[PDB]
């Protein structure tokens, strides 16, 4: 294992993509922008957005 | 000295406040939104918003 490669926290094009690939399963209200829900959250990971994906299902 | 207060991390109406306190020498043009200012900068102190001010002024 010879090449080293650093993965960082997510910009804000890729949790908009993480936030869309969360939620296919669910019916979600076309009322909703997540376009503004990206740019809040400057520094989560990708497990922060599922869990609060799956906190606003529940 | 038997009285102790804490003083946090400003709020989101007193960071839009502190902006609009730090600009009054300076002339801002109309279209600058500082509601939009305040929105993202979560977890600033008051200093940083007067360097990013004199840095917008430099």
């Amino acid at each position: 294992l010879d090449q080293l490669i650093y993965i960082p926290l997510p910009d804000e094009k890729s949790r908009v993509a993480i936030l869309k690939a969360n939620l296919r399963k669910s019916p979600v209200a076309k009322d909703v922008d997540l376009e503004f829900l990206a740019k809040m959250t400057n520094g989560f990971s990708g497990a922060d957005l599922t869990e609060i994906c799956q906190r606003a299902c529940k």
